[PDB]
Formats: C-alpha cells, structure tokens, sequence
C-alpha cells in the first residue's frame, strides 16, 4: 500500500496490489465508477491494478478503458498488470470449442494488442502468461516475450500458476528474467509454503504475487471458526479487521507475497491497506497457520 | 516413420519405434515371420525396434535373432534398442527369489553380452537402464554404462521410467550424455505433461520415448467413450483409423516424443506411419487432453 | 560402528550413532546411568551421541550433562550433535501459547548457549536445524550458522527434516556446506528411496543421517507381520535380531546412510553395532523392500 516493491529494475509495484477480475460483473461499469474504485485505491497508495484479457469473458480490460481514456493521466498514476494464454468460449474467443491455453507468438501478441486497445495505453507495466500450458514450445514463447519487453509494449514479464519446472523451461529460453508467479496463496491455501513452490521463488529472490490472498470468502462462511476468532482477537487488538490480520499473515512470510484483492466493495477498498498497520509476530503467525491447517507443526 | 530423429550426433531413429515386446506372444516366432514383420516396418520407414533383456521371459531377443541370423544384412539396416536391470524369476532368470533390480556393472555386462549372442549382432545402438533402482550405485552403473560405449557394444545410453532426479543422478556420474528417457505416455497416462517429468525433458532437449502410446489396449475398451469418439471422428475426417490419431496427439508436442508401437498385426504394421499423415492443431490437441483428463484445463 | 564416515574435513561420526531422545523417558536419569550407556556405546565403536533441544521437554541435554559432568574426559571420547529451531510450550519454553518454529540468529544463539552449559562443553560436533522452518530467513538462519562455525563452538552444521527445496534454499545463503540432512527413513518410511529426497543427497555426496530406523516402534507393532517374519528369519540365519537387520538394510544402500538407534535397554544398546555383521546381499534387500511397498517392483 504505502509501502513499495521492486520486482525489477523497471517495475515496483504497490505491496498491496488492487484485482480487477469481476469489474465486468459490478452492475455500474460507468467510467465514472471505475474511476472511482482507481481513486480509492490511489487514496491508500494502491497504484496496481491486475488485469487480464479472459476477466468479464474478455470485457473488464475494455471497461477499465471507459476510466482511463475519459480520465487523462490517470494511467500514468498506475501500474497494470494483465496476463494472456487461456482462450475460452467466451466474448471474442466464443467460435472456441474448447477451453484450452495458447502460448504462441502469433496469440501472445494479438492479445497484448487487444490489451492495449481496450485499455486505452501503449505499454503495459507487467504481462504475465496466466497458466502453465502443457503444449508449450517456450523457446517460442520466450523470444515472443523478449520481443514484446524490446519493443517497449510491456515494461516486465512473468508467469502465473506455474510450478517450478515450468518456470525453470520458460526461463531456461528468455533474455529477460521473470520477475514474478502470480500464485494462489493464502491461509486456506497453504501448500507452496512446505512443496517446493514457494522456496524454488526465495531461492531465486523472486517475489509471488498471491491471488485469493483471503481464500476467496471462505475463511468467513464457516469452515475455519477456530482462525476466523483468532484473526477477530488480533484485529480486536490492534484496531483491524480480520480481513487486514489474513492479509498481514501473507505480509510477515519473507517470500515478500504481493497480495492481489480483487473486490468491487468501495468500503472494503477503503480499508484494504489496513494490513500494513498489523504486527504479527512468528508465534502468532504459527498459531493462524496452525489454526488453518488443523494440527500443530512436526 | 518417413521422419528421422536425431537422440545425439551417434544415433538416429525412426520417429516412431517399433515395439517388440510382445514378439513371443505371436503363434509363430519363425525366423521368417520375423522377417516378414521388420521388412514390414522397413517399407515404412520403421528402422528402431525396441527390445528388452527381460521380453518373452528373456526369450524375445532369442526369436529377433532367429529372424536376424537367418538373413545376414537385415541387422544394418535397423537400429536396436534394448534395455536391462529388471531380474524377474523367469528363463536365464529362474534362480532368483524375488523380482528386483541390478544396475551393477557384472548385471549389466552380462545381459549385454547376451543380448548380442541372443540378436547375433557385434553392438546394439541404444541400452537403456529399464528402472531407476532404489539401490542404484551411481558410480558403478555410470562406469559401467561409459566402458560399453567406449568399448563400441553400445553406440549410446539412455534410461527408462526414470524421475528427473533419478536421472540426474546417473548424468552426474557419467561422461557420455543418456540421449533418452523412455516414460509411458498417451491420452491415459498424461501425469508427465503436467508434473515436472517431461518439462525436464523438454528443458534438456532430451526426446523422451513412449511406451503404451494407446493405453496398451485400454484406450479401445470402450472405458473411454468421450476420447474415442473424438479420435474415431478425426480419424473418419483424416482417413487413418483411431490409433494414428491417438500416436499423432503425442508426435503434435514440442518435446519431440518418440512413441514406441507394440503389435504381432502386420496389418497394423503396414499402417504404423498413418500418424504422421496427421495434422492436429492446438485446439484440437486439448480437446483431445480435455476429454482424457475428464475436466476443463484451468 | 567400528565403521566411521567422514561428513567434512573437521567432522567424522560412527555410522551407526546412538539417539538419545527417549533418555528422559528412562525411570532412572542418574548420571552413572547415564554413565553406562554411552560405555556400551563406546565398547563397540559407537562415539556419536545425538541430542536436541527440544529432548526431554528441554531437559535431554541436561540429563546428558549430568552424565559427562560426573565422569571428566568422557566428552573427549564422543561426538555430540545437537539441534535447534523447534520451540514447544514445555520446560524453559513454557511461556509459548502454540508449537512454533525459530530459526532467527537470536534463538539458535541462546539454544546453543543452553546446550553447551547443560552438556557442560564448551562445542558440540554438529548443529542441525531441527525442522524446515516455513518463516526461515534463509540469509538470517545462514549467517548465524556460519558465525557459529567461525566462533569454534559448532564444528560442522546440517539440516534435519529439510525438502531438497529447503536444503537448497539454506545452503545459498552459507559459506559453510551443510553437512547431512537427518531424515526418516526406514522399513515403514521408504518414500525417501523413490520421491527424489535420497536422489539428491546422493547427487550432493550429502550422507544423509536416518532417524527412527525402527519407526520409533512401529515396526514391532504388529501392522508390519510380513516385514517382522522377514527380519527375524534372516535374523535366526545370521545370529542377531530383526533390529539389526532393519539397521543393516538402511546401511545396505550406497548412499551411506547413517542410523540413529534410540533406546534406554542396555541389551539393546550393547548388541546396536550387530547391524555391522549383517550380509545383506541385493536379492535380500529386494524382499524387504517388496515387503515395505506391499507388491512386487514395477
């Protein structure tokens, strides 16, 4: 939020970082709206907005575009991040008859374009591939990410939902480095924390990004009693929701986890920076990690 | 079949393989019905047949040379791939208690030296390791696998079933390059494509070889009826039967997989290079992924 | 372990080494019974000792103490290794309100404090961080063990527990090489054979060191008959117990694994160097191992 994270020499992110992905789905998708949700975002020094051409069945890039081509310089205050590589029956990709990934020069770049219409810009700040596609050729991939990074479209790349391997082949066959993995983290989601995933990114001192940093509604509605009172009692002692002590929880791992919260709730984007406020100590995080995964550590 | 693949600068195979193992299964393993099958793969190109110490209860390499010495000349114009370090309680083997591995140097001499005796050949032009041992001495099989090439009995090494840090530790203690690793995979067995065994692969330019390339049977049971139906339709659409569709999804991947083909029918013989007639685009090649998975990619 | 194995240049242990974990479970904590154990110990060859922190509810090293305290020169004849980073709410960490993990320089400084005054030594021989610590400060836990290293009061450090990812991760951030990883591994815990974790070692030249070589019991509980009937019948045929022959399988591998053997039985602790006399050839390995996995290998 305040605080600021270097990805690269070329990119620094908010920590805190604002999804857009059911933009599309808000009944007001008013350019005023969206410029209104931008705002309050940059009222807490939320400045990443994390896009993606498949959001809204390929609609919410083009509904951020109603802000920002009505609202000069507003993009300049921003970063966006958006992703390509799942092509579903939907939108502009409705001929598709299956749901499947294309990482291939000729759909990479299509999309950026795309990207960049929709949205109103020339460059995007981070493009990252969305999905590990089990048809990859990377040596085409990566000379087609290389090539978008020399042209000055995109300022950095990366990738999403990748293991390390994946990301070890894609690397294997770029210039550039990948500076982040757009990952699922979360107290609910817990798994790259022990199998690798998360400690493959340390090692190689690349930030995560973390998608449903907050387990997607489901650490409220009523399987996780025991760590929903336990984030109630820190927020409770530190003047916070349980919301900010969730997302504090990714903030302490020293992985640096770029939280992404995707909501259209103003009030809940009023408040999303709350997180940095909270102290959580190692035994309080062992105890929520604890909580969550339903036995003590070995 | 018709294309050609390059393993390294000392052995090339046909793009696809013929499998042997079920040579003593046929009604008739006479000299000259073994004959009639390689003159068969010859006429498409087929020049790789795949052996195995331990086919037919070791007898299988025993009939290949029945075939071989009975028309001295058919040995140049095919490459042999044959493999050991599986001790079953059968033939030359009945002694043993129980069913093992032996990756030792004396093991592996041996069963090549036999090989050669059994195919009445002076060199094979690939050994694979059949297993990763749970007691591999890395040292002693690296040796071992190192002299037989230097010696010229074996033009090179690759393995089989191997986990990337299985083959990683055996290329640790090797000079000479393993130029494959020879994994099941087909539409039923798809766990490489996303679980780090062909990205290793992949990013080592290593072909993988694939045995089962149809289930070994199971494919045409009509457990699959989602699969079929789509590999009979493109099949009807491409004039070849299923199973050429079923080799081609393989041959349509990047990682350049070698798919080895099991069968005594000369009439499936005969049609063995249909695969390479087809064309399969991306979309098509995870329709197909989709239907064997039994759910959407994410 | 009249055997030896060097794990560095300053740092050679028995190869079999005596576990102390249970040694404040024993009715009798006295020092001359103390005493008497590390002389059985010390009568066949077996001079490494290992302890941790956390033993005994935190009070192991101190039982040990008494021990070496009472008999001057007895710390001149052993080997001593130690572990730190889990801190459970008993003994001196009573305050803790959840199990947790510390691997910050602060707390591995003070456990090791605490072990050299309740031991009553001014080294030990080697220090393993006890558990993979998903908080670890790579760079924070590295400097504070190579310091520790410099300092002269730790001779070697390692890893207990760690995934190769953790290994790997640590030992980035060291100037010291990380010595051993102690892992379970076992007739009942054979995972590590197969899954890559033993592969890497191996690939490293890393001895690793194995605890509960008898599952802690479990072998014996009855849920294993067929791996029992096994041990005691090669047992009777070469004069020592299932024990030894479930320790002699371990030493059987060529990885050099190192077993760690905790009882308080003085019988037991008299015969712990018998696995040493075992001939485990690879046919016998095999059927221990078939009985481990439940089926015969692939």
């Amino acid at each position: 939020a305040m605080q600021r994270i270097a990805l690269s020499d070329k990119l620094e992110l908010s920590r805190i970082v604002y999804g857009m992905w059911r933009i599309g789905d808000d009944a007001d998708t008013s350019p005023a709206h969206v410029q209104a949700k931008i705002e309050a975002c940059l009222a807490q020094g939320i400045t990443t907005m994390d896009q993606a051409d498949i959001y809204g069945g390929y609609t919410a890039e083009a509904i951020l575009g109603g802000g920002l081509k009505a609202a000069p310089g507003l993009r300049d205050k921003i970063e966006i991040v958006t992703k390509c590589g799942i092509v579903a029956p939907a939108g502009r990709h409705s001929s598709a008859r299956v749901k499947h990934y294309d990482t291939t020069a000729g759909h990479i770049n299509v999309s950026v374009e795309a990207s960049l219409r929709d949205m109103g810009t020339d460059h995007v700040d981070l493009l990252l591939i969305h999905r590990p596609d089990p048809l990859i050729d990377a040596e085409e991939t990566g000379k087609a990410l290389d090539a978008l990074v020399a042209s000055g479209k995109v300022k950095a790349v990366g990738v999403s939902n990748f293991r390390p391997w994946d990301f070890s082949l894609l690397q294997s066959a770029m210039s550039n480095r990948l500076v982040t993995n757009q990952i699922e983290m979360s107290l609910l989601a817990t798994d790259t924390f022990t199998n690798g995933d998360l400690a493959y990114l340390q090692e190689k001192r690349v930030s995560p990004m973390a998608w449903s940093p907050l387990g997607g509604g489901s650490l409220f509605s009523g399987a996780y009693g025991g760590t929903m009172a336990a984030l109630q009692r820190i927020g409770k002692e530190q003047g916070v929701d349980a919301t900010a002590v969730a997302i504090a929880w990714l903030l302490r791992h020293p992985a640096k986890i770029v939280p992404v919260l995707g909501t259209n709730n103003l009030e809940r984007i009023r408040t999303a920076a709350d997180a940095l406020r909270v102290t959580m100590d190692r035994q309080t995080w062992f105890e929520l990690y604890t909580l969550a995964i339903g036995k003590e550590v070995a």
